[PDB]
């Protein structure tokens, strides 16, 4: 499951390092995808370049997760809980402010190694 | 509805400030989501880091909007019109160059407060 | 089909220029969308701001492609192959490390020129 993440700006590397590290380790820990399938990208966002509720500058994370369809409401429900857990622990933010977004892609619609669709595996 | 936005780079803050402000106010004004549900993130893009039609460096906006499924073609159709309106007014761009992308997420597939899926509310 | 792209950081412009140029030319070359419909945005990502497999700093690309639904598994399958081809040729990376993500949007859910949904055309 490749992941892209927006966090409110202003963290040390190891925050935005260890977070990606146990984000990977939690993406394995969240069934399927050994390792080579997962990636995670962090892209910090400036205050006065974001708004939570209606207050510009409000700390935030949104995870968009692209996974290969065929997975269960409850394993997905499990991703969400452990990944909010990790984001909280190692990004030093609130549980409430992480918006994850689980996007299940079909094997013919993900272009992977060699540009052969994921289906062709 | 959390929002992520790519605009061609080169604006003053208040442009890329007031735009987010009435983008929020228009996201309320566009039925459902009181406030705490909405967020908006702006991420400006350099010329020669984007292309509209086939001409590198061409002013542009693309809004990706993540909303909770269950909403109507016409309220969505309403988002699009007022949000192109706002993007135009306060980002100082053309109507034609904003590409919005309405993505309706299911309540079990959005991880929100506490990492409990949105369904569990 | 508007495109957003994350590449591992560290390329010259013309890499991240010509890539967008034949990415456009290949998006035409991949049936439908004359030109004014396509856009492509590149957003480079720092090492220690990304992870492929579980190794922070690993060169990578992910293309998210937003296209208007109604297109065939095999033309999409064609996008993937030529666009991995182009990404490889002109971004100087491996075939295996590009993750594309084909997202087919419905004509009423894409807000385009004038903020009139794409359906209304």
């Amino acid at each position: 499951p490749i992941l892209q993440v927006q966090v409110t700006a202003g963290r040390s590397q190891q925050q935005k390092t260890a977070f990606l590290q146990n984000a990977t380790k939690v993406i394995e820990q969240t069934l399927n995808a050994a390792l080579p399938s997962i990636r995670i990208s962090l892209h910090e966002i400036e205050q006065q370049d974001s708004i939570v509720a209606g207050q510009v500058g409000a700390e935030f994370v949104n995870i968009v997760a692209f996974l290969l369809a065929g997975r269960n409401d409850e394993v997905k429900a499990n991703f969400l809980a452990a990944i909010n857990k990790t984001a909280v622990t190692t990004l030093d933010v609130s549980d409430s402010c992480i918006r994850t977004m689980l996007i299940d892609i079909a094997p013919e619609h993900m272009g992977v190694q060699e540009g052969l669709s994921a289906a062709a595996f």
